[PDB]
């Protein structure tokens, strides 16, 4: 076995909202995926541009998150606001049965001053872009001192010379040993540095 989304030990709730979307059975990345995030360990995966792997690391973000608490507890790193409602979408519609869960999207599109108004609600998951989320951190308004987890999606684009600084910071706010994810189509050295700088023994996807 291990081929099977009930095999990963999963919310009863959330495995309805895996179905719902039409994910009958794992992808290969999200069933090599899956269980190792679920325990805790960073990753670092190969994976193509797009919502393509979106599922591998909404599923154990989702299954991490204790509704009970109303900090922001897991955190998702886009580089465009385009890709950042897509996953925020899929978030939304996966997690519809967990009874409370939520989500929100921060980037460069939405104007500032709506999102700080936001905040002041019981939010869950964030899903920004790298410029807004650091902005909004900064101002205090976004507490992420209970964030266990952090995703880098599309990590080569994330780390490049413009980003590169603003995800050190970002990354510098967050608890010393939160769960990294990190998912890109490429390993420029930019992405090398970054991994043996912040990841704990990754474990490795190509
Ligand atoms: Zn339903």
């Amino acid at each position: 076995k291990g081929n099977e989304f009930e095999d990963y030990c999963l919310k009863r709730e959330l495995l309805m909202g895996i179905f719902e979307m039409g994910w009958e059975k794992p992808s290969p990345i999200q069933e090599e995926s899956i269980p190792i995030a679920l325990s805790g360990r960073d990753i670092l995966a190969r994976a193509k541009n797009g919502t393509g792997k979106s599922g591998a690391y909404l599923i154990p973000l989702l299954e991490r998150l204790d509704l009970k608490k109303d900090n922001i507890q897991a955190m998702v790193i886009v580089p465009t606001r385009e890709l950042a409602l897509q996953v925020s979408q899929i978030c939304i519609q996966v997690s519809k049965h967990m009874g409370g869960a939520k989500v929100m999207a921060t980037t460069g599109g939405t104007n500032l001053r709506d999102d700080i108004m936001r905040l002041d609600d019981t939010v869950h998951v964030v899903i920004a872009t790298p410029g807004r989320i650091l902005d909004l951190i900064k101002k205090g308004v976004a507490k992420v001192d209970h964030v266990q987890m952090i995703v880098l999606d599309e990590a080569d684009k994330l780390l490049s010379q413009d980003f590169v600084q603003i995800m050190e910071d970002i990354i510098l706010t967050l608890p010393k040993n939160r769960q990294i994810l990190l998912y890109s189509a490429t390993f420029p050295l930019s992405v090398q540095k970054f991994m043996n700088s912040h990841l704990e023994k990754p474990y490795e996807i190509n």
